[PDB]
């Protein structure tokens, strides 16, 4: 594998040196798009620039898409530091799109479990959007420690009943130390006109969050690149699993 | 940000100086409509006017309605004690409305947690009004120690099983101690004027306490000023929330 | 406010000395009453009677409720005993009527709870009727010993695990010595004459007790006075309170 | 009240002596047919035969009817054994019938409760039949040490988690050494013939063992006699009751 | 009653003594059915033989069936043994047939729990047929130590938390060296020809193991011979017992 | 029985040995089509090629098929990296076919219970494919070590709430060093065909693992190979059981 500290070199690297056809590093003007008026939270990045740039690099997001997204990420905030004199700005999320092959709702198995999957369907259901903590703070209401715990949108909140300093067992969730974004959940599913002669179309549900919520509605069919998450079912009880695609990024396709 | 004990002082000054075209002081007269025979219990503030007086304050009640409002309302009582030798009156409101920017429910998201928003819609439903503890009194059974406990309407019942005196488990909550207020549940959703080409309405469940309890039912739109208050959805195990709108001013509109 | 002690003597000394326009005192005729073949459970009085001949007393009935008919309720038992030469006579109730402000279930809010209100309305629904622990005596299945613990209609039982005087867990309610009355549920809700032009009708349960328990049934409109009584929602988690109405006097109305 | 030793004493004296119009004993009779080759498992006592004889006995079954039945039952186990020569015979039940006053299901409430009623009525429902541990016998799996514990038809099981000898928490119940008989609930309200002008028919479940079960079906108008019995509803937290009539006696009435 | 220990001998010597009209050893021959191609798992046999042969016996299984049955099917393997030199064949089962008196379905009552009793009846369900445990063995999960318990198909499954052994909480159920055999439920009532006039067929569940399973199907006739036996309704709280019939013999009739 | 040591050498003797009628041996070639550039995942053994090869170990395949098949594919291990030189080769699945004798569903059975059966008849449902952990890995929040678990897909998920080596209580599952397979529920009931009259299908329910899921739909009949799996009803706690084929091979059959 590619360790932590060097993949964010690599990826800082390519975002200020890879250059197109006529030489204009596309990257540089990408994190240039979240200075502006309306500025935009992410940086979509074309696995295919990528890979012709830093071929290694680009496997390793494919195969370990947690540690390689927090890392371009890390490299984005970085070259706004040292290039753009910026380090008050957000998070800015690396979304992934173009990847090498494209596979539907009815491929997806165990064999894509933590592993960045590229999925066209057709979306069938959408939520309603809710606030998410992706970091809660939990404050000791008898010592006024703080401690900071990050969430994840597919797992269950992860609390603590116990003072990491004071060992007291009165601690509440403060919700303005605590960090929100949007939250909505999607259903997709393979297009009936990739099917039948008396086949069933397979589903899978999704989630979106931050800057990437409400972008599609029932009808609209869709490219979506994601991990592939897994958790127990409802009873917690048997080795059987259901699969949710947190997505990375998402478009439309003119049908 | 500005201190609690100062942004007092500030309302205080807002409340008896400010002056519109003519020079009458409003305040003055709406502070004076509590004195009435049916009079009022709260003073609805135009933000307008405050930003125009002090508008490091009047964004400081939209980034801090909580602090804010609860400063108006001491500054409300101190006006009466000081200028209208009055102090045996009850809790007065402190009602604003008129915001600078007036968002849509569909706009309503988790950038808005614990900030003062303008909402307009249309009310789809209204709880029937039931009684709410707006302070407890929890009285021991045994040594017959007074404990006070300010309640909120979004959140659950904070009970205290143990006295904080002899440290006794046998206490009751003391109705005639404890004070009430009604309440009122209703939900608003946008307006169908407002939307559509195949879109659908998105909602959100608010609440009204003591005087502004009943002022609308289905069918009127509304403009709502108020508090988007998040709290955890029933499991309480997921960290995901529900959103509820703590109303601090409501009117209706003339369609 | 009002002594217990005193509020006793005010209600014996109104009883025995109030009298109509004739000069014939009315509640010594209505004490009278309880003496005969199939006698009364209780004494209606009549507010203005008592308003006329001690106001500030008639004031503390309304304000204090419990108070109020308990101390008129003793004072009953003196006079019975007093100048009836009466001393068995089992508990006779104390009833209001003819309150000064009459109003309606629409208008019946937090700011009622444990003060007598008098109401109008129409009787949508009559409970059966069930028998309730007025005084429940529990008995130490050990030792032997015994325990008083009245009951309220509206409130849970009142249990007690532990034996106050040898401290064993086991207890059982013991039905013989323990103290019973009949019981029954009703609803009452605004009269649809007095209301809509498109408006909705509100309503609040009640109950009865003892000797008033089946005086009316589904469609009788009446006049009822009694007790504005507060109870936490099914959960007993949210601070919002279920409204229900103690009845201490009812009388139909010839429509 | 009268003494249980010395209840028994002139019941049995009631059995022996008591003579209707031309002298013959009509109890000795009853008894008799106790011993023949279909016997029967009770012994009918006409109430006005017993009020004629003893009426303070007589009234202390209606106050009593609990140590009152148990007192005539073992006085029919006496004159067994010391007139007929008769130790072996079972339980032989005591079933009084043609009490003074016969009152209807609909006057049927609080002040019943524990003492022996007549009521007419018309049968609406009847259970199937099934079996009821009179008494329960538990031995411990332990030390194998057997305890006796009487059950109550409309009252749950009383279980014994503990061993009164050693101490164990390893106790089951033995099918083989306790007393089942046969159990019928049947539901019985106020004939439609006694009622209405727009009333609405009461009514009240009513259970029946041993060999008085099955007599009724649904259809038959009954005259039944009982013990009044209340048991908390369901939730067991409200302090209303749930009334049952324990029957004593049963008989048809030809419509 | 008749001893364990003799009670086999008794029926040791009624299996190979008794004789027919002509002197053929009947249960001879039927031992010698078990050893065939396709051989026979149980023994009917006809109580009438039995009883001529040996009525103490005869009505010893009618009392206790339990015992009666255990002591039948041990004395079948000792003249297995003893008089085939057959050791190895598993369990077979003695099946009663042919009883004195033979009830109906409404005729069953708590004066037959734990007692064989013949019933005409007509089957109105018949269950799915599943395994049960009829010898569950429970090995530890730490020391490795077997635990031998039989069940019941009626009762409910007794498990062990605890080693006998070791006293380690790591237990489980070892299917392999566990026993079990076929299930299967059905439903009788009371034939509609031997009733009515407007009366309602009663029923009884039952219960089939092993060899008897399957042998019938909804609309069959049958008198089946088996033991009533008790079991407390659902909640387990309440004094009544449900009663299923644990089928000893089953035979169809032509109707 | 044979021993487990031992029974690898015999199949792996068998796989390498076995020819067919003109001498190439068929599982050489089998498990030559493991190596090629869409490879499968098992080897399909022919039980007819086996029993003639070694009827000894033919048997004891179908008496013990747990052990019997786990030998089999460490002999597929073995023959690989001995004769093939490959190691890294992942589980590769023993799947026997063509039993001596097919049986149909309504013959399942008790007598089946932990041993290889071959059923024919017709898929009625299938259920969505979903992961399964094939072996769970946990690791200890606290001092972490790791510890392996492997699953059963009929049985519940065994967790491990005590740490192996620090017996700390804060342990996860480790979903990256974890095990998951698809997993495909489905049922089949017997062939209408094959049966009637009147009479009624048998289903059962069985489940399918990693390659061999999806292979088949609703309507398609198939004969399938399996192990009848026991495990007990819903509650837990009667000692009656539910049936599951653990499917070991499946072939559709052209209708
Ligand atoms: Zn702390
Ligand atoms: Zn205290
Ligand atoms: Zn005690
Ligand atoms: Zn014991
Ligand atoms: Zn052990
Ligand atoms: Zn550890």
């Amino acid at each position: 594998s590619v360790d932590r500290e060097e993949m964010i070199e690599r990826f800082a690297n390519f975002l200020r040196e890879y250059t197109d056809e006529d030489g204009n590093p596309v990257y540089r003007g990408k994190i240039t798009d979240l200075l502006t008026i309306t500025p935009k939270r992410s940086v979509a990045i074309d696995w295919m620039h990528l890979n012709s740039f830093d071929s290694e690099l680009a496997h390793e997001v494919i195969e370990n898409p947690e540690e390689g997204i927090s890392a371009a990420e890390d490299a984005i905030q970085i070259v706004l530091r040292e290039d753009f004199q910026r380090e008050d700005v957000g998070k800015i999320h690396a979304r992934f799109y173009n990847l090498p092959e494209t596979l539907m709702v009815k491929d997806i198995g165990a064999e894509h479990i933590n592993k960045l999957i590229q999925v066209e369907g057709i979306v069938t259901r959408v939520g309603e959007i809710k606030p998410f903590v992706s970091v809660a703070v939990f404050v000791c209401k008898d010592c006024g420690h703080e401690m900071i715990v990050p969430q994840k949108p597919y797992e269950s909140l992860e609390k603590v009943k116990k003072c990491e300093q004071c060992g007291s067992k009165n601690i509440e969730l403060d919700v303005n130390k605590s960090s929100f974004v949007n939250f909505q959940s999607f259903r997709i599913q393979d297009r009936p006109e990739t099917l039948k002669g008396g086949e069933m179309p397979r589903f899978i549900d999704g989630i979106l969050l931050d800057d990437i919520v409400d972008v599609a509605l029932p009808g609209d069919r869709v490219i979506v690149t994601g991990i592939l998450r897994v958790v127990l079912e409802k009873r917690e009880k048997t080795p059987i699993f259901r699969k949710i695609l947190e997505v990375n990024h998402i478009e439309p396709v003119s049908k």
